[PDB]
């Protein structure tokens, strides 16, 4: 008696009113979601006349004086064959649904100006959803999302906002051990979203079920921040998130040191090849005492003739990376910087990668000490994965926070 459309609507409800991941819709939730939909408190009369049927005609529909999902397919398919539909539509309704049975694209997709320079990021509320759906997926409690776990979570959602695999183990930090995707990874991969795709965070957070648990729309969930002067507004509106443009010759080993911004022990990818273009890597590092989330774009390897595209140039700080190994690298990183950034606004840091072997000198016509001193420039930045030092990093969010 019920449709197979109406059904799926159902069920993706029933995940989101289970705020415990319990497979149960207990008292409290019941009674929250009832001002949801209805704007009224339930009556405790009737919920006892609701479980009472249910138990009646549902084997396994009331488990521990708990509502199951079996129990609630069948109260919304019992509503709509006693003449009353309408408690029905107000419930699919609220969550986003229309008379087709579809997400409402009003309610995906709400309208949001950004400003010329302005920015894209998780409001405090915005925040706090995410944690506590992390925390309910979370089901055996290892602080950390399985890839059953991480399936369950977008269950609600056409597909997932990116691959398990492919993505989010590899562009955010994950636990050491088990290599399932920890809360802190989990803010990660959101942060970078919400700042490149805000509209797509914003779909996503509306079938998670943002609207009906935070009681707004997910404008609420997205903070625009913007670079300002001094302005003596009681509202701080500061950034804290940056992205870095990583741009290198081939072989520059710039990979690798995106790649060890995730991981504490950098001592495992010396000598490893990657398999898996990741295009943005993300983690927070302490600046000044706060926490701020820098994004390491991974700018494809290209000839040193080869132009690069305005949208791969324009970032918060370029970071040019040359192998020291390599007498023939750093003259790519000279050709870029004079080109592209010697007459921007944009912060460049030089590093030099794989220092651990002898420094060869370079066969350009400057070393790249003499550059750097040259263009008024922080000497070059030896990095190397062989001492899981991370002031590198640190430095980077610092250039990309501070003037100039
Ligand atoms: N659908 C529930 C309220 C919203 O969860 C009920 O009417 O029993
Ligand atoms: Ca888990
Ligand atoms: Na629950």
């Amino acid at each position: 008696e019920l449709t197979s459309a109406c059904k799926k609507s159902l069920v993706r409800i029933f995940k989101i009113c289970d705020i415990d991941g319990d497979n149960l819709l207990n008292d409290y939730e019941l009674n929250l979601f009832q001002r949801r939909c209805f704007n009224t408190p339930l009556q405790p009369q009737i919920l006892d006349e609701v479980k009472a049927v249910i138990q009646k005609n549902v084997p396994d529909g009331i488990y521990n004086d708990a509502v199951t999902l079996k129990g609630f397919l069948f109260l919304h398919c019992l509503f709509i064959q006693r003449g009353r539909n309408e408690t029905t539509w107000a419930v699919l309704r609220r969550f986003g649904y229309n008379d087709q049975l579809e997400m409402c694209q009003e309610y995906l997709r709400p309208p949001l100006k950004i400003p010329p320079g302005s920015s894209t990021e998780l409001s405090h509320r915005g925040q706090q959803f995410l944690i506590a759906v992390f925390e309910r997926y979370d089901r055996d409690g290892d602080g950390a999302l399985s890839p059953e776990e991480h399936k369950m979570l977008f269950s609600t959602c056409p597909a997932a906002p990116w691959s398990y695999s492919t993505d989010i183990r590899k562009s955010c930090p994950i636990n050491e051990t088990t290599g399932w995707v920890t809360l802190h990874g989990w803010l990660c991969r959101w942060t970078l979203m919400t700042l490149i795709d805000v509209v797509k965070t914003m779909e996503y957070l509306a079938y998670l079920g943002f609207n009906v648990h935070e009681n707004d729309s997910q404008l609420a969930a997205i903070h625009v921040t913007r670079e300002r002067r001094i302005d003596l507004a009681k509202r701080q509106s500061s950034r804290s998130v940056y992205k870095c443009h990583v741009i290198g010759p081939k072989g520059s080993g710039k990979t690798g040191m995106c790649r060890g911004f995730l991981v504490e022990d950098m001592h495992k990818l010396i000598g490893k090849e990657f398999k898996t273009n990741v295009v943005n890597c993300i983690n927070s590092v302490q600046v000044y005492g706060q926490e701020k989330h820098l994004i390491l774009r991974d700018i494809d390897v290209r000839h040193a003739l080869d132009p690069l595209q305005p949208q791969e140039v324009n970032c918060d700080v370029a970071c040019l990376v040359y192998d020291s190994s390599n007498p023939r690298s750093f003259e790519y990183v000279a050709r870029i910087y004079i080109k592209y950034y010697a007459e921007s606004k944009i912060p460049v840091m030089i590093v030099g990668t794989k220092c651990d072997m002898d420094e060869r000198r370079q066969d350009y016509l400057m070393q790249p000490s003499e550059f750097c001193d040259k263009y008024k420039l922080l000497p070059p930045h030896l990095f190397s994965l062989k001492t899981n030092k991370k002031e590198l990093y640190t430095k980077l969010a610092t250039m990309a926070a501070f003037p100039h």
